[PDB]
């Protein structure tokens, strides 16, 4: 207890002297809370009107407009898991970090790789005070020596400035300081890829929304069950101490410095927490507890990878009857789970595929969908089910929900197979219409509506109003304006080189489900959806505002052209077989 976080707590305390106070009107049940003091401060979503303006018939479709419109799950307890959970959980985790470590070295990464990911804005999760932005701090030897301070303390096995700072989703910003010595110690595992399909043989870490569909096809041609895909009731609040100690288990693989620096962020900062919290009551609050996820969104994405792949592993036991009960494991039990993960363990892996909290699973046999009493026990409850209700699965790969998507099969007029992502309209349309943040240029404006576009003509070509919008949008931007994003899967859509290039590329060359490298040579080649599924899929084929929109586009395309001036623009529309004479 105070003894690791009185440090943080103590130097908070003498910055606000003049204003602290421990107020007994706090509502906090599950934290710890330590003392308040004043401050005064809060970013809504502005609408991107590049694409507005070329997405008209959208404008009354209140699913779209309300998108650009406008805590009491993260104060609540999970309960300690059962001895034979426990044992369960510390077994299967030493087993996957094996697995994982095989074919990868554990590293630090170096101050070049940060200052070089802070260089072309990566979404860090730090905060603004000494130097303004990520940008100038990286260029500035005084930074380096507050970094050193701390690595020095770490060493030491102690903690001074290592604080989130809080803002069914939660965000745990910190100073760029902490998330240099947290991407030091632990950004090994997203660099090199450690949850890679290759790797992890469950992972799809850099693998890209073209891939995934294919993933999931591939998961389908196992023998056994429905395919399962359970979503966990705010997963973030349901990561056990039990869990955070599982997970430290990578630094076994460690060595020197480095075991070290890394011992050191799971003991000080992921299982003891100190984090300061916006009350209106406009006070900031220090609060403190031991359990639940709070650490940088990207070593986040990879250890709530590597426990859901631990807890699906662990479902799949309870369906085949390796163990009897979670109350206790048997001597002879142990062995039999131990027997069961070099056997089959990495068979049983290739059956899923997971992304962070997000999974899809194809078991042996259905006994896994009324197999919840580790589940359950390991504090992993699901969403929108009673507890004890059993599973319900997925007949049809083309029907399971991953990573916000579905997936179809669509066969090209030349007989190849495309297996595309996919989800509602109204979505994709909404969120390219909105932008985050203050000061956007209409040249910056126009960029990001552009690197929609361009997302939408590789990824979800098929749908016949996202290909005449990205069309209208790359026309009504100049042609050599780069495409860009503030907050930055494989992201093959931002360049300027060409969009049926790039097309071949990933759907053809590089595609390894596709024997035949035949080239497209225009995108009439590119097939759609079938017209109904396009619109049991959002799509406005069929109704008069669609109607004249796609006739008169060119008059939405240069309406935006006159906003933005005298600038070399490039037609696209006549790519399309309708605006081709
Ligand atoms: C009508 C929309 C367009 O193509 N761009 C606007 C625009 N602004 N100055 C000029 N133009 C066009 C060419 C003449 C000079
Ligand atoms: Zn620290
Ligand atoms: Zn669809």
């Amino acid at each position: 207890n105070l003894d690791i976080i009185g440090k943080r707590i103590e130097k908070i305390k003498q910055e606000h002297e003049t204003s602290w106070h421990y107020d007994q009107d706090h509502p906090y049940k599950t934290w710890a809370y330590h003392g308040s003091y004043e401050t005064k401060q809060t970013a809504s979503s502005m609408v991107n009107g590049v694409v507005r303006l070329l997405t008209k018939p959208w404008d009354i479709i209140p699913m779209v407009t309300q998108m650009a419109m406008t805590k009491e799950k993260v104060d609540t307890r999970t309960q300690e898991p059962k001895e034979g959970t426990k044992k369960l959980m510390k077994i299967t985790a030493e087993w996957l970090w094996k697995e994982l470590g095989k074919k990868k070295t554990p590293r630090m990464c170096t101050r070049e790789e940060f200052t070089r990911k802070v260089r072309s804005n990566a979404a860090l999760g730090a905060i603004f005070n000494k130097w303004k932005s990520a940008r100038e701090a990286v260029e500035d030897s005084g930074f380096w020596e507050l970094v050193d301070k701390e690595r020095n303390l770490h060493l030491e096995g102690k903690c001074e400035t290592c604080v989130y700072n809080m803002m069914s989703r939660a965000i745990w910003y910190m100073w760029l300081g902490a998330r240099f010595l947290e991407f030091e110690a632990l950004g090994f595992l997203n660099e090199d890829h450690w949850f890679s399909r290759e790797n992890s043989l469950s992972g799809v870490e850099g693998e890209g929304l073209h891939k995934l569909g294919y993933i999931l096809r591939d998961v389908s041609k196992k023998e056994g069950g429905a395919m399962y895909a359970d979503d966990t009731a705010g997963w973030d609040t349901r990561i056990t101490l039990e869990d955070l100690k599982n997970e430290e288990m990578v630094t076994n693989h460690m060595e020197g410095e480095h075991k070290k620096l890394a011992e050191a962020i799971f003991k000080l900062t992921y299982q003891n927490k100190v984090v300061r919290v916006q009350r209106p009551t406009t006070v900031m609050d220090i609060i403190s507890r031991r359990d639940q996820r709070g650490s940088g969104q990207v070593v986040t994405y990879g250890l709530n990878t590597f426990t859901n792949m631990e807890a699906q592993l662990i479902r799949q036991m309870e369906g085949e009857g390796v163990f009897k009960s979670i109350q206790h494991l048997t001597v002879t039990e142990e062995i039999a789970v131990k027997n069961w993960l070099v056997r089959v363990g990495r068979e049983r892996l290739s059956r899923m595929a997971i992304s962070g909290d997000d999974c899809v699973v194809k078991p042996l046999d259905d006994r896994f969908a009324s197999a919840l009493t580790a589940l359950n026990d390991m504090g992993k409850v699901r969403k929108d089910i009673q507890q004890w209700e059993p599973s319900r699965g997925w007949n049809d790969w083309t029907q399971v929900p991953f990573c916000s998507h579905h997936f179809h099969e669509l066969i090209m007029k030349d007989g190849r197979v495309l297996v595309v992502p996919c989800r509602n309209q109204d979505e994709l349309i909404g969120r390219a219409r909105i932008s985050q943040g203050a000061g956007w240029s209409l040249r910056e404006t126009a960029c990001l509506g552009k690197s929609y576009a361009q997302m939408w003509s590789l990824m979800y070509f098929h749908r016949r109003d996202l290909r005449l919008a990205a069309n209208a949008i790359c026309s009504a931007v100049p042609s050599h304006w780069v495409p860009t994003s503030r907050t930055t899967a494989t992201h093959e859509w931002m360049t300027t080189e060409d969009m049926l290039t790039v097309w071949n590329r990933v759907w053809i060359q590089e595609n390894p489900w596709m024997e035949d490298k035949t080239p497209v040579e225009s995108w009439e080649e590119i097939p759609y959806l079938g017209k109904r599924e396009d619109q049991w899929c959002g799509s406005l084929i069929g109704l008069t505002s669609r109607a004249t929109w796609a006739k008169n586009i060119q008059t939405a395309i240069n309406q935006v052209r006159s906003l933005i001036g005298n600038e070399e623009y490039t037609d696209y529309m006549p790519s399309m077989k309708r605006f081709r004479r």
